């Protein structure tokens, strides 16, 4: 009886194994654009990813994963409100069963068809593990997405979900660029959170860029044909792998932009 996104183990229950999920730095969160604060020392957000390294595509049962060499730092965040140098080591996405919902930030209560997690950890904790135990050990890079025009960038992702369609499942991702997954501006709103998925621990500087980026309906389709199951196992299908929106608590989101 593992957590999920069903009504007997999502994200009301998460909190009896997990009861970090009731803190007071827990991820997403809504963005009160109107009330988040302009802070013009915040430095541009420097993404480095020329010599990103993809390896490999995960069906983890909660989501896909796009898996990075990590092991030098080929693919790196650096700048914004960040100190140091955080590596990637994966991406993932959250979706709806319907356009109308799927991402875990909110913006002014308004929920997006999709968001991407860009998933860093700062390099001076030595691997991911470590970093996860630490305040500022994780960087995630948000974007939204909605459904209007397809992302090109994205297509090479969406062809191999094939291949991929239950828990557990893997396959070779060589050659991804992430760079074809990112908006035009680097415009952001951030603040200190969580994971959004158990363990839900504390240790995420998210970065949340204002502009969505859009994907086309049959993109979106073709994400929501995943299975949470294994081979062999009742077919559920992977949509709605959201969670809600948590109180702010004692924190303030700042914007890079006016
Ligand atoms: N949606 S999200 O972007 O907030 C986001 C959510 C989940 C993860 N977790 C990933 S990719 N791997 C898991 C999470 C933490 N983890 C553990 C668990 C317990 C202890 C340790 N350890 O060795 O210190 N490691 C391995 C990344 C990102
Ligand atoms: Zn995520």
């Amino acid at each position: 009886h593992h957590w999920g996104y069903g009504k007997h183990n999502g994200p009301e229950h998460w909190h009896k194994d997990f009861p970090i999920a009731k803190g007071e730095r827990q991820s997403p969160v809504d963005i009160d654009t109107h009330t988040a604060k302009y802070d013009p020392s915040l430095k541009p957000l420097s993404v480095s990813y020329d010599q990103a390294t993809s390896l490999r595509i995960l069906n983890n049962g909660h989501a896909f994963n796009v898996e990075f060499d990590d092991s030098q730092d080929k693919a790196v965040l650096k700048g914004g409100p960040l100190d140091g140098t955080y590596r990637l080591i994966q991406f993932h996405f959250h979706w709806g069963s319907l356009d109308g919902q799927g991402s875990e930030h909110t913006v002014d209560k308004k929920k997006y068809a999709a968001e991407l997690h860009l998933v860093h950890w700062n390099t001076k904790y030595g691997d991911f593990g470590k970093a996860v135990q630490q305040p500022d050990g994780l960087a995630v890079l948000g974007i939204f997405l909605k459904v209007g025009s397809a992302k090109p960038g994205l297509q090479k992702v969406v062809d191999v979900l094939d291949s991929i369609k239950t828990k557990g499942k893997s396959a070779d991702f060589t050659n991804f660029d992430p760079r074809g997954l990112l908006p035009e501006s680097l415009d952001y709103w951030t603040y200190p959170g969580s994971l959004t998925t158990p363990p839900l621990l504390e240790c995420v500087t998210w970065i949340v860029l204002k502009e969505p980026i859009s994907v086309s309906s049959e993109q979106v389709l073709k994400f929501r044909k995943l299975n949470f199951n294994g081979e062999g196992e009742p077919e559920e299908l992977m949509v709605d792998n959201w969670r809600p929106a948590q109180p702010l608590k004692n924190r303030q989101i700042k914007a890079s932009f006016k």
